[PDB]
């Protein structure tokens, strides 16, 4: 198929000015605001939140 | 010009099986053996060495 629209194929980094390529916490090449819920929990209210600085969805650190 | 031969443009990561894209300590998409000198010093013998796990040339930590 083809180049990811966020990717710069001569560097294998995101195009200059963009943050990221893909991930729960990446949207149109930019990081979602930290605090954005990226996964809800079955229920303690210990939900997983975006960091604002990575594209993944970190496990909430209060989880055992 | 064109895609870096190490780059996978649908992921913006190195092709599967390769380590890296470019850097003093990257060669043909693979990490140089750790211990490989990547820069000599003007002279204490405190040279900079590749790590075996990154493509950059770290400053030797014994440097003030």
């Amino acid at each position: 198929n083809s180049v990811h629209p966020c990717c710069d194929p001569v560097i294998c980094e995101p195009r200059e000015g963009e943050h990221c390529i893909s991930g729960p916490c990446c949207e149109n090449c930019y990081f979602l605001n930290s605090g954005t819920i990226c996964k809800r929990a079955r229920g303690d209210g210990n939900q997983d939140y975006c960091t604002g600085i990575t594209p993944d969805c970190p496990r909430n650190r209060y989880n055992v």
